[PDB]
């Protein structure tokens, strides 16, 4: 549904049919509200616990087609570029793509063959550095973040006398705003994130109308303006 | 029932018999409304949790006969048109039709007979390549969402030395949009999915009265405009 | 109870006897609402949970006697008049009757003796599929929907080395709409579902009262026109 | 109306039909009484308490087309010729144009960007300036009137760390004088406002019967010599 029509029915979902009409709203208020809306509703649907089903990314058919668009498959960038400190002395740095939003699968190819990445907890790395051993099991490598700047920087730990050759990252893309119109003006060039041209929803057409709905009531959230609807509404950002 | 007794029994519904009678609709109006109840009743009736039943897709004659017209059977095409970063080494990526609503059923013809496709989510993944085997069972195969653009592409895993010959998809088909009238105008051509011209309801005449009413309850909803309703009437966008 | 007389009670338990006596329906309107209550007392009392009693369709004598006179037997077309492409390499496409509401038996008559079909889902489809036979039970037949257009098209998967020679449907035919007087007109020809002449209610003389009092709370929800009335009037469009 | 048709027309509704009923006013007089007129209705039609329809400058179509010949754009001045003292630390003097009657747009171009100007009160500068920031808010400048000598001069406070390029001033236009004869040729050296000779009506025709009336009303106060005639329409003067 391209943009054109995200802002016709927004007009008509919103003041075309009420009895007492709203004040129309601004083509850059209607593109901040579907980016929002939009925003919204990727974490709503990508946490279970964040929409009514209690249905997460792959927990039915609807969900897997409504990320489909949205997943994305990169590599990540060995970081000996520049020196670094690491928390661990056997753990090599990697850096991940910028345009990420969310890590679903990772997966590192060795030397002795491919082996799926776990994302360690804080509490799970002590526990596990309190033990003897401390590797991965035979088939997995461990993972945890470190100090990252302008994107996130990733440690990978495998197990000893393996060296890495590949570092896939499954992920699902920051998706791109919603803008109806050209927002350059003479005035002042406002952006939403950063993009100042027409930009389509990107994603599959099938959550466009839960987009415009939720645009909609946000819309009517700040029409109302009270702390209510604010905080009301504001439980769903999640 | 065809397009003008969409309208005509809209106004009915609508405004003909209420009391203190409100504005009548615009075709285009009424359209945007039509549209918008048919993929929220879709997507109700997809899911058993969505309406009031607790009946899915295929879960009563009427479930079954609601989406029998709605049913399309295709193949994906194998994407070797330009090269590409898979996930899995060993995966083959194919391309879904464009015109895809949602997935319910898949299978592929192989030289070792055909297997059916099983979704895997991420974190089936994360544990089935933590085993020794890594493989799918005998008579299927696995299934992960690659990278897409502009249409669903798919990474399909099936065994060691075995070759796909095809790649068949039931899906459910792109309800088409229900539009009254030629919205084609001299002060700009308005469109629902992309069409102007007058779309019937390509779906089965059992469920026209069903997306009859969800129309009238979202118009009279949007005629009332307060926050509540669109709150409350957005619960079963889904 | 012929359409006249529809009309005649309709008025009387409307407006007549109301103290405040709202303005009376036209015809169109009158036809439209009773319509509307046919379709919706069919889907009533086709499902348990849709009526107070839940009761279906052959729960009790008086389900029985009210789809009585809408019960039809027919036969389904072998498509091969065009190609197309079957979900299943070894399915036989069968084109149910046009006049279709609801499936309640299907047979399918061998070589090897008559088989009942039944209507396996996507999720048994897949479980089936993946087991070493992957054929019916003995005296059985399996049925999934197929691409369908302007009616229903089915695939019968029968066991091997089975000829099909008959397909019978027992369905339940779609009711005729309930037209009072003629809707043709001077300044515009109106139908209810393609229909303009005169149309008896062609159901057992049973539900008939059940339609009018349906019928009646349609139109005084209708009158009151607010939110309220069309979403709980709206739950048992069902 | 030409000058000519103003005084031919005074004596038609002051001297009772042009009958010299009444007591004769010379034409030095009647371009008096018209200059006092247009003043009093320019004032009375600006200020929508002093009309009797509560309206305003842009309140209705009618007083748009009032005010549409006085109405002028002019750019303010830079007044670093004279050295003054102004009130706040980071005020640029700027003098207004010199025909200035009532100004309602002001704008300033910072190399910021363009600042809607609000004439901020004496009471909102004490209350803005107990504050920690104490800077306007990002799209709007700050004006208060500084000592102005024979002009009008006004301290622009824009936010520190921008400048100052421009500065727009719409208003009203003082009106020129009514006057409908040469004044030097019979009386010696009588001005209306600087001008003794014949001076058309710089306003559109619309309103040149409300002001032809009003000086009508005035010169029988003036001539009724009645203190309470003199008083009533006195009030009218603002």
């Amino acid at each position: 549904m391209n943009v054109n029509e995200f802002s016709n029915e927004f007009d008509v979902l919103y003041n075309n049919i009420m009895s007492n009409a709203a004040p129309g709203l601004n083509e850059y208020e209607k593109s901040v509200l579907l980016t929002k809306a939009q925003e919204e509703i990727v974490k709503n649907y990508f946490e279970p616990a964040g929409n009514k089903y209690g249905k997460g990314l792959d927990d039915s058919p609807k969900r897997q087609i409504d990320f489909s668009e949205l997943i994305k498959v990169g590599e990540g960038v060995l970081n000996t570029s520049a020196p670094t400190i690491t928390f661990d002395k056997r753990a090599k740095v990697y850096d991940l793509p910028a345009d990420l939003f969310l890590v679903i699968n990772e997966a590192v190819d060795t030397n002795a063959g491919t082996k799926q990445i776990v994302p360690i907890s804080y509490s799970d790395y002590t526990r596990l550095m309190s033990r003897p051993y401390k590797e991965p099991v035979k088939y997995q490598a461990w993972r945890i973040i470190t100090t990252s700047i302008n994107n996130i920087s990733v440690e990978l730990i495998v197990n000893s006398n393996e060296t890495i050759t590949d570092y896939k990252v499954r992920y699902i893309r920051r998706p791109a705003p919603i803008i109806t119109t050209n927002l350059s003006s003479e005035y002042g060039d406002v952006t939403i994130n950063g993009v100042s041209t027409v930009s389509e929803c990107e994603l599959n057409p099938i959550i466009h109308s839960e987009i415009l709905q939720r645009a909609v009531e946000l819309a009517k959230a700040a029409y109302q303006g009270d702390l209510q609807a604010s905080v009301e509404l504001g439980q769903r950002s999640e």
